[PDB]
C-alpha cells in the first residue's frame, strides 16, 4: 500500500513515514511563492524515478517552461516525457492570461487519459475551480476524486486559498487524506519554506509534522535537518 | 522470489501479477511478426533497469542491429552492454544463413558464460532446434533448462511453430512454466498484437490472460489499457 | 534493515548475503594496491544507484581525478555530484603532501555535513589517523563512529596496516561490524584481488567468505564466478 518517492539527494521519504499511501488525496494549500509547485515537482520526480507513471496538469507552465523548470532543479524528465511515462497537460486558457471561464471541472472529470497513470497532479486545482463555468461543484469534484483514489491511484492538488471562498476550502480540506499547508518564514537571514502536515490519514508510519526546506538551483528541495 | 520488470511507461508488471517468478521457463510461441522478439526485448529492458543481468541469444540480429532495434524502441542498452550487465550473443551462422546446420544445442547447453546471468533469453530456440545436427533431442534440452531454472534463474525462449512438428511443440509446452501465445489481429482496421497467457505456474498474483499491445516507435510496447477507470 | 548495493553487472549483493546491514561499520584493511579504493567505489556506486546518499572523503584524489577514476570504471557519478546526492571531500593537504600533519580527526568528528548522508566513506582513515596531530585517539574515534552507526548510518573506512601500529589496528578490527581484508595474489600468471570477509556481524544471510576480483575497464570490480550453474 506504499508508493515510493525515494531519492538519493534527500530523506523526504522518511519524513512522510516511508512513502505516500496508495489511494491518497493530497492537498497542498498555501499562498503564492510558498513552494507548492516545487513540492509537486519533487514528488513527481520521486514517483517517476521509482517506476510510477505521472499525469501533471499545470495551470501555469507550457511544456517547454516545465522542462526548463525541471531541468533547473536537476529533476529532468525528458526521457519520461518521450516514453509517455510522464503525461504533461498544460491548461493553455489559464496559462494564457486570457484566463477564460470554461467547463474545466467537467473536462477534469471526463478525460480518461489522465487517470491511466498512477499519480495525477493538478497544480492548480484552485485555479480550475475558481474559473469553472458550470453547475459542477466541489463536493462533486471531491466525490469524483474519491472514486479514483479508491482504485489505489494517488491524486495531488495545489490550492491557493486567496482565490477561493472559505466555504469551498473547508470542503477540499475535509476531503483530503493528506493535507499540507505551506508558508514562508525567516530565521537568521534566511527565508525558508515550511510544509506542515495538518492531517495524514493512513499515515504509513511516524512522520514529521513540520518540514522545513529551501529550493536550491540544480538540487530542488533541500530539506533542513531535525 | 519475484523478479521485477517494472517501468514507468507501462503497467506490464501489474498484468503479469507483479513480476516474473524466479525459476520460470517462459515459452513465447507464435508465428513470424507476431511480436515475440519485442516482448523479449521489453522483458530484458525491465530486468536490466531493475538491476538484474541478462543474456540474450539471438538467431536473427547482429550486435549492431540489436542496438539499433533496442534504440528504436527507446530501450537503449549501451551502458548495460559495456558493463557486461547485458551479454548479447549473436548466432552468426543462422543470422548469415537461415538454414545453416550445426551442433547448436550442444553449444547452448555447454557455454557457461550464458548462465552466469539472472535471465537467459533464446530468440529463437525453435530455429536452434530445427537446425541442430546432433543426437541431442528436445527432452534433453528441456531437462537441461529445468536444471538451470532450478537454480532460480529465469529462461525465456521464442518458438515459431512453423519450424517444428507438433510432437516437439507439445513437449516444449509441457515443460513451460509460463506459456504465452502471440498473434496479430485487426480491430477497427488497426493491426495489434495479442499475447495470451495459456499457462502460468507459480503465478505470483492475479494476472491478465489477454494482453493487447502495439509496438510504437520510441516507446516500445504500448499496452492497451483494458479497463477504463 | 538492509541497504541495497545491487547492480546488474555483478552479483556482489548475493555474496554479501543480500545487502549491507544498516548500522554497519565496515573496515577494509590491506596494503597499497590491493583494491580497497575500488571496492569503496563499487559500494558507493551501488548505494547511489539504489537511492542512498554518500559522503566520500578521499586522502588521495582531487574531485577531477575521482571523476576520471569513476568514469574509467563505468561508475560515473556526475549527476550525483551535481545534486549533492554524492558529497565528495578531497583532503587537499594529504593529497598535496603525503605526510603533512594536522588536526584531521577534529575536522572529521566535527563536520556535520558529512553525516547528513546515509553512507560515509573514509579512504583512507589510516592516513588521517597516522597524520593527526591531536589528543584524539582511536577509541574516541571508534566511539564516535558507533554513535553514528547507531543512527542506522553506514560507515566504511580503508586501512593500510603499514601506516599504523598493531596496537591501534587490533582496536579498529574489534570495533568493525564487518571486517574485510584485501590482498593480491596471482593465478595463471594473472594478478587478482582477494577480499576476505573475516567478520560479519548482523550478516543478513548466507554469504561468501572469499571474494575474488580484478579491476576491469568500464566494469569496475569484475567478480569471479564462485560456481558454475
Amino acid at each position: 500500500e506504499l508508493a515510493r518517492i525515494d531519492l538519493s539527494r534527500d530523506d523526504l521519504d522518511k519524513r512522510i513515514g516511508g512513502g505516500i499511501p496508495h489511494g491518497s488525496l493530497i492537498i497542498i494549500e498555501g499562498e503564492e511563492s510558498t513552494g507548492k509547485s516545487v513540492l509537486c515537482q519533487r514528488l513527481a520526480y520521486g514517483f517517476l524515478q521509482n517506476r510510477y507513471s505521472v499525469t501533471y496538469v499545470s495551470t501555469q507552465l507550457t511544456t517547454l517552461e516545465f522542462i526548463k523548470q525541471m531541468n533547473s532543479l536537476n529533476y529532468s524528465i525528458n526521457k519520461k516525457l518521450l516514453s509517455g511515462a510522464l503525461l504533461y497537460i498544460p491548461v493553455y486558457p489559464l496559462i494564457a492570461d486570457n484566463k477564460k471561464k470554461d467547463g474545466f471541472l467537467k473536462k477534469v472529470m471526463e478525460t480518461r487519459a489522465f487517470y491511466e497513470k498512477d499519480v495525477i497532479i493538478f497544480d492548480s486545482i484552485s485555479a480550475l475551480i475558481a474559473n469553472d463555468a458550470s453547475e459542477v461543484n466541489v463536493d462533486d469534484l471531491m466525490a469524483f476524486f474519491k472514486r479514483i483514489t479508491a482504485l489505489k491511484k494517488i491524486i495531488i492538488c495545489t490550492v491557493n486559498p486567496k482565490e477561493l471562498p472559505e466555504s469551498v476550502l473547508t470542503i477540499i480540506r475535509t476531503s483530503a487524506t493528506m493535507l499540507i499547508r505551506t508558508e514562508l518564514f525567516t530565521f537568521g537571514g534566511d527565508l525558508k519554506n515550511l510544509a506542515k502536515i495538518l492531517k495524514y490519514n493512513m499515515a504509513p508510519g511516524s512522520y514529521q509534522k513540520n518540514i522545513v526546506f529551501r529550493v536550491e538551483p540544480k538540487i530542488g528541495i533541500a530539506v533542513e535537518i531535525a
